[PDB]
């Protein structure tokens, strides 16, 4: 096994370690670049939302309820329940002729500080409606209602939606399906577990598929659809996240070149549209990229990611520099004395 | 190295694990048992506030000052910031006639997640006398003014009072200056990194003192304020943390039978009196326990802890059960379904 780590330090002293896994593959899922270990069985939590977003879109019926854009970005995200993000979830609701009753996932504490602290400061209760996963869960509902499936177990694995999921992931994967392993996510739905680098898989054929379309190449219906997820996730990249958040500040920052996604317990996955920097990898289409902190680490993970664009070319130093913050975190005291700091050991291996 | 863990799960899938390092040693720091690197360099963070507490406490003059047993565990804490916490150090100020601006120590979000709450709902902004170190920085102050020293620069190296601290730590690690590594803390005092059994080694001696007094032996100054500091943390295990938090609730629950004091960053140090259990494990005096989890998670440091004083046959099954929400960490959904758990493979070796 590599030893590959992202390392805090106190006046040099080491403080936590880290260990990093990485993949870096190509449109057809070829590993390109490693660390630790690229084919780490992972549950892939948030960072499947696309997988998921696509299994809804090839519900039939499901484009007569008119989906936009920022609708499809919402079944992407992990959003920090800004009063746009609740707003958009009821809209979607509306558009399927549902309640927030018939939602399956539950209220939680915002993925933003700064929501939580306003909601505090209300006593405000989070319900099911304010959800990170509220999108997909509306998407999911949507593919239940579309086909004329019963709608109040669509979130059970038995229900005709989650055998849909499932297949999708698969196919996605390139995995047959025992080789997928599924347990229930935060949000009370079935979530995959796959090799590491396969995630990075998906995200490569996201932006392969946004790079055919781009080309006005004939797609499959599949292929558009992965495409349309894309220009989604790039278009409206505050739906995926929020201010302030790693993944929409990313996307941001690469105005269309990529998208890239968390997932909870420190998995992260991005697609790299075809660039001279992809080129200059060694590869003539799109890139996908995958990590996970094997501890869990969200901090160390948002760094990890923003020191591999660095070390892969990806972006130019002026657009890398939006993400300083998270790249080099801060680690000063409460006297406003700098007393530590977070460095990356690991080398990528070819 | 060995490979000792602690995991979580999702549906019996893994989704974190973190690696855990382990001493368990006698009263003069010979190992009995480990986990993981025994001697792994570690910064002690607030688990090395008893020989702190100490230092203080050997200070020619202090005694004059009237401290009480829960002015000393205050000295001992990482407290949670309630009014009690923030009452007692101000009447600490007031004892040694000195004031919040003298102290060199900055306010912080508590440590409590309900008291962090009330302070978000009333706007709340922490200052110097919030610090969960404030008890040790008046201790300092009272230090610094007892001897004659300066004030202003209690807080640093060249200081009389940190030449104490330094000297004290290597003491009761029995290790050559050299053999400490110092950074600087969160509360902006110099902080010692020193191998990890040697941190059992110092809580081994403060149980050993507790032996001693309580068995009427003739004492040293230093035997009998280690012995005061003991007490002084088991009888007032409110001051050392507060309401809901782990070193409160352990030393509730063994009423006297141990102290023990987590540090930032995910380290642990407790020192057991000799018993039944002591002896069972091949020593007749006191015992030290130090942990640390590499990655620094505090969830997983408590669960861990909890799961060592089980396997050392520690307490009773009845006592341990007052910290099951802390040895067993609740992976419950958003509506209520368990998702999945913690489990330790790791092998205590002797
Ligand atoms: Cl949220
Ligand atoms: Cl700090
Ligand atoms: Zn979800
Ligand atoms: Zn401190």
């Amino acid at each position: 096994p590599s030893e590959d780590f992202v390392v805090t330090d106190r006046g040099g002293i080491v403080e936590n370690s880290h260990r990093v896994h990485a993949a870096v593959v190509d449109a057809k899922g070829r590993l390109l670049y490693a660390l630790g270990n690229p084919t780490r069985m992972t549950l892939a939590r948030s960072a499947a939302k696309p997988a998921q977003a696509l299994a809804i879109l090839e519900t039939e019926g499901v484009a007569g309820y008119g989906f936009d854009d920022a609708d499809i970005a919402l079944m992407c995200a992990s959003h920090s329940s800004e009063d746009r993000h609740i707003a958009r979830t009821r809209a979607m609701l509306s558009k399927i002729k549902a309640e927030e009753a018939d939602l399956r996932c539950g209220g939680h504490p915002s993925l933003s500080e700064m929501v939580n602290r306003s909601w505090i400061k209300q006593d405000f209760i989070p319900t099911a409606v304010c959800s990170n996963c509220s999108g997909k869960h509306v998407g999911m509902l949507a593919g239940a209602r579309a086909i004329g499936a019963g709608t109040d177990g669509y979130h059970l694995p038995d229900h005709p939606m989650q055998g849909r999921v499932k297949r999708t992931v698969a196919e996605l994967c390139d995995l047959d399906a025992g080789d997928v392993e599924w347990g229930t996510d935060g949000c009370n739905l079935p979530t995959p577990a796959f090799p590491l680098d396969r995630l990075g898989r998906i995200y490569a054929k996201l932006a392969s598929a946004a790079d055919g379309s781009d080309a006005g190449e004939g797609q499959s219906t599949r292929c558009a659809a992965l495409a349309h997820i894309f220009r989604a996730m790039a278009r409206h990249p505050e739906m995926v996240a929020g201010e302030g958040r790693y993944c929409t500040m990313l996307m941001r920052a690469f105005d269309g070149a990529l998208v890239g996604k968390l997932g909870a317990d420190a998995s992260y996955a991005i697609g790299v549209r075809a660039s001279d920097a992809t080129r200059q990898l060694g590869t003539d289409g799109a890139l996908g990229i995958s990590v996970k902190i094997e501890d869990g680490n969200l901090e160390m993970l948002y760094a990890v990611v923003t020191e591999l664009l660095e070390r892969l070319g990806i972006g130019s130093p002026d657009v890398r520099s939006q993400l300083a913050s998270f790249h080099h975190p801060q680690r000063v005291n409460t006297m406003g004395v700098t007393t530590g700091g977070v460095s990356f050991p690991f080398k990528l291996r070819g």
